């Protein structure tokens, strides 16, 4: 897991309002958390102090779309053993909350069902933790906010004030945790609560659709952030159609490697002859995103490229060396020479043409006549449509070949 900090744009005002840890992804088959806390790292901005996001804290679980591959990492905040595989994450976890800068703790979930403080059905009772709001006790002394019923009281206020259906009403939950809630005493609340932060925890119901989630989640941080006085803005209208646009974010790309940018979504569900660096892990294959929330995971013979829980395409991998010795290309691009850099994207009105290259080998992916493909001048009418990358049928790989090695790829698109 990485952090990633939302601060004002000077520095020095970073000290002039509170800081807040915000966490989520701790289970990984709860994507309302970790799609919330990808949101506002992407789309808000924190105008005095400082909000610390860690927007998935279990990513091996949430790239297979676990829980928790290597058991419940939110109970092991108490006794662990030191050869438990997420002991160094727990560590560094407790670090950050730990830290003295830190103030307050938020931590997100995805919970059955709805919160109810008496039974009523299967639904809608109190084993159910569904849109409620949680606090390990009423108060912890020596926080520099230690009224922490007081915060919840008013974040439920905040956030009952935005209800989309009269069912989805938040309620407050005191788990008294320190009384022999021998659960949450292994939970990551309690552990930022004997640190002397101000914790909280927010549950929206997996009954609701992610955009309905995510929108609670937001909520809940929105009404927390107010109760901080951190000060915030965000691009966006907070509503679920608004959220649900901004998941499925057509703008939303991944570099793979040395690889051009590829979009996210409309993806052909299939990759093939993908190539990937060889001798390489696949946890270890670098890979960025506008997102913070993209992976690549093994599965069986494919390579999946995860954006949370979502499978946005199977690659079929190509391991090969990576040579990194071309650095650019001559290309003509609708009759203009250019220099084309190894890992870029060029926009094709009508034509290209590969300047051929004496130890380079060029072959575009949906042309044909260990193919050469340097010196053919290409039009849109030229591909076999099934190669491109895109649903859309407009981006095609361009491979380049210094035998036997791989030493780049130029997408086109067709515009
Ligand atoms: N349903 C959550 C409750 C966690 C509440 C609080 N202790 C926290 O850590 O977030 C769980 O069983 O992990
Ligand atoms: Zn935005
Ligand atoms: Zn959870
Ligand atoms: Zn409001
Ligand atoms: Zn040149």
């Amino acid at each position: 897991m990485e952090m990633i900090e939302k601060a004002p744009t000077d520095l020095e005002d970073r000290d002039k309002a509170p800081h807040l840890l915000l966490l989520a992804g701790i289970h990984g088959d709860e994507p309302g958390g970790f799609n919330a806390t990808n949101l506002f790292l992407m789309h808000y901005s924190v105008l005095k102090g400082l909000v610390e996001v860690v927007p998935v804290l279990n990513k091996p679980s949430m790239l297979r779309n676990h829980r928790g591959l290597y058991g419940d990492m939110n109970r092991k905040f108490a006794a662990l053993d030191k050869k438990d595989p997420e002991y160094p994450t727990i560590q560094e976890i407790k670090s950050l909350i730990a830290k003295p800068n830190i103030d307050a703790v938020l931590h997100l979930h995805d919970g059955g069902g709805y919160y109810r403080p008496v039974y009523v059905d299967a639904m809608l009772n109190p084993k159910r933790w569904g849109n409620c709001f949680i606090i390990d006790q009423d108060e912890v002394k020596g926080a520099k906010f230690p009224n922490l019923l007081a915060f919840a009281n008013n974040t439920i206020e905040s956030i009952n004030a935005h209800l989309l259906h009269p069912i989805e009403e938040y309620h407050l939950k005191n788990t008294r945790t320190a009384q022999g809630d021998t659960e949450m005493q292994k939970a990551l609340t309690f552990y930022a609560i004997n640190q002397k932060k101000s914790a909280f925890a927010n549950e929206a119901s997996k009954e609701l659709p992610l955009a309905s989630r995510v929108f609670y989640h937001l909520q809940a941080i929105e009404g927390l952030l107010n109760q901080l006085n951190i000060p915030f803005k965000r691009d966006f209208e907070l509503n679920p159609s608004s959220v649900h646009a901004l998941i499925n974010d057509k703008s939303l790309w991944a570099k793979i490697s040395s690889l051009p940018k590829i979009p996210l979504f409309n993806l052909r569900p299939r990759l093939n002859h993908f190539p990937l660096p060889h001798n390489t892990k696949i946890p270890q294959i670098p890979i960025e995103s506008n997102a913070y929330i993209v992976g690549l995971v093994k599965n069986k013979q494919e390579v999946f490229l995860k954006y949370g829980n979502k499978l946005m395409t199977r690659l079929s991998p190509f391991y090969i060396e990576f040579d990194p010795s071309l650095e650019e290309v001559k290309m003509q691009i609708d009759n203009k020479d250019q220099m084309v850099k190894i890992g870029s994207v060029v926009e094709v009105k009508e034509s290209f043409y590969i300047h051929a290259m004496d130890n380079i080998r060029a072959n575009v992916i949906g042309f044909s006549v260990k193919p050469n493909e340097a010196g053919y001048t290409i039009r849109f009418k030229d591909f076999q449509k099934r190669f491109s990358l895109d649903k859309q049928e407009r981006i095609y790989r361009i491979e380049f070949y210094k035998n036997n090695a791989f030493s780049g790829m130029i997408l086109v698109k067709f515009v």
